[PDB]
């Protein structure tokens, strides 16, 4: 069972409490994270956890009788580190209000669809996702919890150009995670130690965090899984829904 906002599916008690979740103070100092499932938000919250110490409530999150997402982050203090897979469309609108910080991460639609075919097999609160070849057009069409890739990426990427987002991507941070975490710790307003970064670097890698779903943590997984027929439609669509956008993406290392 899913429900859905604004034909966005989302888990039941996130709907259940979609006014709480709509009507959520955010602060000026508030820093959220933002992905698309699969995009790298574990990752990314290790890292700006390890910023933070030096070297978080989910908002939509709900699971009554415990406490919610937005009831958690209402009684956390300042500066509140908190996380979303929200579309621009459904985000609780006083986080454009207080001139947040967003910390977004994109990731590639190909290694994406593989990423979340992979969660939903081995995730018992996600629907069985069918074949590959059946998950392939399900993907496409955003027929998945948390909507369209497509949507979801285009929202954030034109929200950069009014709000104070820092968008980085996944394989920009695989390629070179010293250069990419040196970007956040300025977003977050450290004075770079470069001995400090040099330990989140090494901490946070997928070597690092898989002993202690950490699958395979590379880029350009896509390739063992497209057939090459897959490939041609799917670039095809994506040319025509990526039409116009200035985004750019890497597909592999
Ligand atoms: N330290 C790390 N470095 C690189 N990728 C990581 C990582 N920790 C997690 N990941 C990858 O990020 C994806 C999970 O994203 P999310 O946290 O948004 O659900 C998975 O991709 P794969 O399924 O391609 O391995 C996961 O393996």
């Amino acid at each position: 069972k899913l429900k859905e906002v604004e034909g966005t599916l989302l888990q039941p008690a996130t709907v259940d409490n979609w006014s709480q979740i709509q009507s959520f103070e955010a602060k000026p100092d508030d820093l959220l994270i933002c992905t698309y499932p699969k995009a790298g938000t574990t990752w990314i919250q290790e890292i700006v956890d390890m910023i933070e110490q030096n070297g978080h409530p989910f908002i939509e999150w709900a699971r009554p009788p415990q406490p919610s997402g937005v009831e958690k982050a209402k009684a956390m203090p300042s500066p509140r580190i908190l996380k979303t897979h929200l579309s621009t469309q459904l985000l609780p609108p006083s986080f454009w209000e207080n001139n947040c910080k967003f910390l977004y991460v994109a990731r590639n639609a190909k290694d994406c669809m593989v990423s979340y075919y992979h969660f939903q097999r081995m995730n018992h609160m996600l629907p069985d996702p069918g074949t590959w070849e059946e998950y392939f057009e399900t993907f496409i069409n955003g027929k998945v919890v948390w909507g369209s890739w497509f949507d979801h990426v285009k929202g954030w990427w034109e929200m950069k150009d009014r709000h104070q987002i820092l968008f980085l991507f996944y394989e920009d941070i695989k390629r070179d995670p010293k250069h990419e975490i040196r970007k956040v710790m300025q977003f977050m307003g450290k004075k770079v130690d470069e001995t400090v970064l040099d330990k989140i670097v090494q901490e946070t890698s997928f070597e690092k965090m898989k002993e202690n779903f950490m699958r395979k943590g590379t880029v350009g997984d896509w390739k063992n899984h497209f057939t090459v027929a897959q490939n041609e439609r799917f670039d095809e669509i994506y040319r025509r829904k990526m039409e116009g956008t200035s985004i750019n993406f890497s597909m592999e290392l």
